[PDB]
């Protein structure tokens, strides 16, 4: 299924994905599109912040889902 990823910018992109894609897997894609190691990489869905230990799957996550991504810098 595709997804798309939304930036600080505002940017929506549209990348493909799988329920059995693990979060590491993903910024992996998001580092290939915008260059930032996942060191600095955040992606909150539904307010929950997915972890590179958790999979797509384990937040019961579907086709034309939106995801944000952050920098993580002590914001807000």
């Amino acid at each position: 299924m595709q997804v798309f990823l939304k930036t600080l910018t505002g940017k929506t992109v549209t990348i493909e994905v799988e329920p059995s894609d693990t979060v590491e897997n993903f910024k992996a894609k998001i580092q290939d599109k915008e260059g930032i190691p996942p060191d600095q990489q955040r992606l909150i869905f539904a307010g929950k912040q997915l972890e590179d230990g958790r999979t797509l799957s384990d937040y019961n996550i579907q086709k034309e889902s939106t995801i944000h991504l952050v920098l993580r810098l002590r914001g807000g």
